[PDB]
RNA sequence: GGGUCCA
RNA sequence: GUGGACCCA
């Protein structure tokens, strides 16, 4: 100690000055008052000016309103609850009023004018805190709207009254319009904007005035949208402000809006490698149940709380054991996870989203400062929040010289937690050091164990999920026959042991029973545990009592409300929200545990617009009862889509249309367009006409027409349309054709197995001069395989791999095709597999009924082109089970070749790239899954492998045509793997090519028969092929073109040349909206047409109901509607904020669903799923249910967005 | 149930 | 109307 404490607190209090800066500073003026102020007066600007080093880029935004003279301000700093206190709001109160009376629109004048403040501010507060800008409105009468803080705008108006200056204010805050006028526009800026793109489309070769006409069509609607004028009203987005201004009366001469920190370029923050960089600097010189505790470490900025987390690490360490950016250490005892709260809102959204909760608080405040005057504003946010327990740590004690000074900041920090509700005189609080605890120094290495200690024993243990009431979320009924009514589901809480009474509590009057058992699909116990997805048996209840949603508790655990209070977070545009804000009205789903349900909110005390990123207090009164207690996560669900999310805050009490109008579209769909002959044809024809092509004369044409691979990019696409895009269609009458031609190719496929299964076997040329690249390419092709596959199947790959999903089986038929009625019906089965089914069933306790036992599968006929159809294998349900099992496993092996058979994405990249480069080349097979030979399957797979592939095939073929084959391809499409089967195959065989050629194996993509690898192979590749089987297509394989085509994506040069079919003949107005689409989507670019199609478009356009006509969807949203603007839709009944639109379905009959076939598909799978902002985890998957498609169509409501 | 998609 | 992807109702 040296100056007298006691009065140092008065020199403080005064001021609001840190403590040692503010006592080192009464130790140079010999313990005088007014004089040691004076000293920090005029050395606290040395401070603010080492700031600018601190990027400011949070703060708030203020307007005044002067009659009609009105001034927005925008002063910022760089926290959340700077902006948010007691006493920066007080500068910038004042500051705006500075700005009124003395009416400043310079920058610089009030930047001075308050100078001082400004700095002796900063001094009290620690933030680089400037003004940031300023101007003022002259016009008329003027409105100004702010939305909290965060934005604020200004508007001058002419004509419009009280309520249409707010209202295009509140639209200009959501909007953000550059210009008030489609004309106000930088002649320059869309004179190179215009000269940029008069290029850009001539590039690929269209012809002057049609680049142009698109190029202008564009920055008609670039200006339509940034311009006031033309962006749709958000208060009624039918019409424009063009429009709604207009209609009244008004025009406005001009706007202001200002966001805190527009521009502010903010070097960007992490945790984790933030700490672990603190941490390394120094870091050098059986018991699982363990609790996991969240805590959250939050002070002020530079009070060093990235420096008390580390010692927290690197002293955790040194002694005991061992979302996004998040770090945890262990204690003997318990595992905590560190967050940090840098962020108010920010904090907030992480609460509400889920994606981080706090089980208790640690405050860091610096005994050389002490608390900050925002210091409040972080108390109060835990108190919001309602973090339960708070722990404070003072840092950097080491540096002060006077023990009573410290016992005089714990005061400090001591009262202002009790001011917010926290236990603040019994409230823990450690004196120590970070830099020091860091340094080795275990005088203060003490005092973070210490801390440590509090966690341990203040944080209370948080109660084991098991340890709660019981409660499972219904989310599936059925009526088993003979073990009476059971619900599946995942227990969220407690147990329930058979026997034991539960509710069924949530949509009607909350129901009880009593559990009649409890079983998996393996294993059927007596008692469920948490986390475990079961399914629950239960007695007196008929199984169309409950519904989906409903739960499952120990009775008077849990009851079902209607009203409550809550804080939702709103999904932001880039996270895939809404992006147009909402009002009064909000009428969306709530998504509770497993079923979406309807609601009105209400908006608190004075918000009236909410957008796209708001954290918000709202009331919300559901439709009918849920089950529900405080802490409840349920997210806020806009038909379909997430939109926002949010939790139960508090439990409250309890308290558009058109169907002459769908009836009117209803009508229209199941109208039957009609014309003279081939509509399609005439379509196609038309269109290359309006491209200046010579049409097709003869249908023969169509499917016989060869493109030219030189052209720009843009005499191509339309040639190669024109080539593609009648080629698929069913209705060509012109065809002594037949499905007799499928046939025989099936017939040669198989010759063609035979030559190479003898071939294969044989490999004694005479004596041993000559070497095949054949032969060696299967010798190398081999051992891949095996160092990437293994020995034979495993089993924790193979159960957790099969499953039935699909359609027709032997013994089952499109019509009961779905998975159920695999598990309802007996399946066949091949002799061969039967061990494996045998394995099954000796693995649960349900039945597993085998029907036949024979080793035959079904060949058919599946229409396809107009010149052959398809032929396909229909396999024994039973072995379709385990192929699938197979053909999982080998899936997910096939990953470490780069290769991912759920993304035909990668392989239409590049696809692409090889269509610049030229280096990449993309080969087609014919027949490839009919081509497979036994020969080669043996020679490449393990034998373990070959076996279970030999056990789980197919052998012999049963035709429509009576008749019987034998195999010699070991498989083709419809079994379970032969599409793994024959990526693998191909792709290790063109790796062994790579390989043999110094080629990068990395170079090798493959799908199943859609090759991708370096374009010097090919000629290799292609001699391979030919030895082994396959027979490759040269006319779709190209090597050196400037076209090459993957996954039904097709290129030239980098420009998309992906064409469309015409698949069927075009007969309701269903069919032809679909073509309408293709060809918009083909011939649109961002909204825009290509006007030679357009026209086209336009003409067979009028051949629908004219309801129809006019019915239009964005893209992305399917074609039960003609894709185009939804905002000029004439039906788009908005309701409750949110727009539905009305699309044509195909209409369907509900059916008659297999309980028990289709409640063993519910436990098998959850059984499959256990041994096999983000916050979808609140969304299950669906009840099983049957319906009968009918011929006609059905119109469905839908909702919509407007971009 | 719908559309692309490799067979 | 088998088997796979993927967006969609
Ligand atoms: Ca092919
Ligand atoms: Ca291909």
């Amino acid at each position: 100690a040296e100056i007298t404490a006691s009065l140092v607190k008065e020199l403080r209090e005064r001021t609001g000055a840190g403590m040692m800066d503010c006592k080192k500073a009464l130790t140079e003026a010999n313990g005088d008052i007014e004089l040691a102020i004076e000293n920090m007066r005029k050395s606290g600007a040395i401070k603010a000016a080492k700031k600018a080093g601190n990027v400011a880029a949070d703060g708030v935004i203020k307007t005044k309103i002067d009659g009609n003279y009105g001034i927005i301000l925008e002063v910022n700093c760089q926290t959340d609850f700077v902006a948010k206190d007691a006493g920066f709001q007080a500068f910038a109160d004042k500051v705006l009023d500075a700005a009124v009376a003395g009416k400043i629109t310079d920058v610089e004048v009030l930047k001075a004018q308050f100078e001082e403040e400004r700095v002796a501010l900063v001094a009290k507060i620690g933030e680089n805190i400037n003004i940031r800008r300023v101007a003022a409105l002259e016009g008329d009468v003027l409105g100004s709207y702010q939305h909290g803080a965060r934005i604020g705008v200004l508007v001058a108006a002419k004509g419009a009254d009280e309520e249409l200056v707010k209202h295009i204010a509140m639209h200009v805050a959501a909007s953000k319009p550059e210009f008030i006028k489609p004309e106000d526009v930088s002649a320059e800026v869309v004179e190179k904007e215009y000269q940029v793109q008069l290029d850009i489309a001539m590039q690929s070769g269209k012809p002057k005035e049609i680049a142009e006409k698109m190029v202008e069509g564009r920055m008609k609607k670039f200006t339509g949208e940034v311009s006031l004028t033309g962006q749709p009203f958000v208060m009624e987005p039918s019409k424009t402000v063009g429009q709604l201004l207009k209609e009244h009366n008004a025009e406005v001469t001009g706007f202001i809006r200002f966001e805190v920190g527009e521009g502010i370029e903010k070097v960007e923050t992490d945790f984790a490698a933030e700490v672990a960089a603190m941490s390394k600097q120094s870091h050098m010189s059986f018991e699982r149940t363990k609790p996991h505790v969240n805590v959250g470490t939050i002070g002020h900025v530079d009070h060093g709380k990235t420096t008390l987390t580390a010692a927290i690490t690197t002293v955790l360490a040194k002694t005991y054991g061992g979302n996004t950016s998040h770090v945890e250490y262990d204690t003997p005892t318990r595992h905590y996870a560190h967050v940090d709260c840098p962020g108010h809102a920010d904090y907030v959204k992480n609460m509400i989203t889920g994606a981080a909760q706090m089980d208790g608080a640690i405050l860091v405040v610096a005994a050389t400062d002490g608390p900050m005057p925002q210091t409040r504003e972080h108390i109060l946010l835990g108190r919001q929040v309602g973090v339960p327990y708070i722990i404070v740590f003072l840092n950097k004690c080491d540096m002060v010289d006077d023990e009573e000074l410290l016992e005089l900041v714990e005061m400090e920090v001591r009262e202002l937690l009790s001011q917010y509700d926290f236990p603040g005189d019994d409230t823990p609080i450690v004196r120590g050091s970070a830099l020091k605890a860091l340094e080795g120094d275990a005088e203060w290495e003490a005092k973070i164990l210490e801390l440590a200690g509090f966690l341990d024993s203040y944080i209370p243990e948080p109660e084991r999920a098991i340890d709660k009431p019981f409660l499972l979320p219904i989310e599936d009924v059925f009526s088993i026959s003979g073990r009476g009514t059971v619900v599946t589901g995942r227990v969220e809480r407690g147990i329930i042991k058979v026997g034991e009474e539960v509710e069924i509590v949530g949509i009607k009057e909350t129901q009880k029973s009593t559990c009649t058992g409890v079983e998996m699909f393996r294993k059927l116990l007596d008692e469920g545990r948490a986390g475990e997805n079961v399914g629950v048996l239960l007695r007196g209840i008929k199984r169309e009592e409950i519904e989906r949603g409903q739960v499952l508790a120990k009775p008077g655990t849990i009851k079902p409300h209607t009203k409550f209070e809550s804080e939702v977070y709103i999904l932001s545009k880039d996270e895939g929200g809404r992006h147009t804000p909402f009002f009064k009205g909000y009428r969306p789903q709530f998504y509770f545990r497993t079923t979406d349900v309807t609601g009105t909110i209400e908006l608190p005390e004075g918000v009236e617009m909410v957008m796209p990123g708001d954290n918000i207090k709202m009331v919300v009164t559901l439709i009918h009862p849920i089950a529900m207690d405080d802490g409840l996560r349920f997210a806020i669900r806009e038909g379909g889509r997430t939109v926002g999310a949010g939790v139960v805050a508090k439990v409250l009490s309890g308290a558009s249309s058109r169907n002459s109008l769908s009836a009117q579209l209803r009508r229209a769909a199941n109208t039957r367009i009609e014309v003279e002959g081939n509509l399609a044809l005439s379509i196609a024809n038309d269109l290359l006409l309006a491209y200046g092509q010579s049409p097709f004369n003869s249908e023969a044409e169509c499917i016989s027409f060869s493109p030219r691979f030189d052209g720009t990019p843009d005499d191509f696409r339309i040639n190669y349309l024109k080539a593609e895009i009648m080629s698929k269609y069913d209705d060509f009458s012109l065809g002594i054709d037949t499905e007799a031609v499928a046939w025989e190719k099936f017939l040669a496929a198989e010759a063609e197995c035979a030559l190479t299964n003898a071939r294969l076997y044989r490999p004694d040329y005479s004596e041993d001069f000559n070497f095949s690249l054949g032969e060696s390419c299967i010798h190398m092709a081999r051992r891949k395989i095996a160092k990437l596959i293994g020995d034979v199947p495993s089993v924790e790959g193979m159960l957790r791999h099969c499953r039935f999903s699909g359609g027709a089986t032997t013994t089952n038929n499109r019509s009961y095709g779905h998975p159920s009625f695999k598990f309802a019906l007996p399946q066949a089965c091949t002799p061969r597999a039967l061990k494996y089914v045998l394995a099954l069933r000796a693995s649960t306790h349900f039945d597993i009924r085998i029907s036949d036992i024979s080793p035959f599968n079904k060949a058919v006929t599946v229409p396809k082109n107009s010149k052959t159809d398809r032929c396909i294998a229909i396999e024994p349900g039973w072995n379709m089970f385990f192929q699938l099992g197979i053909g999982g496993i080998l899936r997910d092996r096939l990953r470490c070749w780069g290769i991912d058979l759920n993304d035909q994405t990668i392989n239409q990249r590049r696809a692409h790239e090889g269509s610049v480069t030229n280096n990449l080349a993309t080969v087609d097979l014919s027949a490839a899954s009919d081509s497979i030979s036994l020969a080669l399957c043996e020679l490449l797979l393990p034998p373990g492998w070959f076996e279970v592939l030999m056990d789980l095939r197919s052998p012999k073929g049963r035709l429509p045509d009576g008749s019987v084959v034998t195999y010699e391809k070991i498989s083709s499409m419809g079994n379970g793997y032969t599409f793994e089967l024959e990526s693998l195959i191909f792709a290790s065989l063109a790796r062994s090519v790579c390989e043999i050629l110094d080629l990068d194996s990395s170079e090798v993509t493959v799908y199943g028969d859609d090759i991708i690898l370096p374009s010097c192979a090919v000629p290799a590749l292609r001699e391979v092929f030919k030895y082994v089987g396959f027979t490759t297509n040269t006319k779709k394989t190209f090597s050196e073109g400037p076209f090459r085509e993957s996954c039904g994506k097709h290129y030239y040069s980098g420009v998309d040349v992906t064409p469309f079919y015409i698949r069927h003949r075009i007969v309701s107005p269903a069919d032809l909206i679909l073509v309408l689409n293709n060809l918009y989507r083909w011939a649109t670019i961002d909204g825009v047409w290509d006007p030679r199609a357009h026209s086209v478009y336009l003409k067979y356009r009028k051949l629908l109901p004219k309801q129809l006509q006019r019915n239009t969807i964005p893209d992305g949203y399917g074609d039960g509607a003609l894709v185009g603007s939804v905002l000029i839709n004439p039906f788009a009944k908005n309701r409750g904020w949110i727009r539905y639109v009305p699309v044509i379905t195909d209409h369907t009959r509900d059916r008659e669903r297999a309980e028990l076939g289709s409640y063993l598909y519910d436990l098998f799978s959850r059984c499959l799923s256990e041994s096999n902002a983000i916050d979808q985890l609140i969304c299950r998957s669906n009840p099983t249910k049957i319906s009968r498609s009918t011929g006609k169509f059905d119109i469905q409501y839908i909702a919509c967005s407007s971009r």
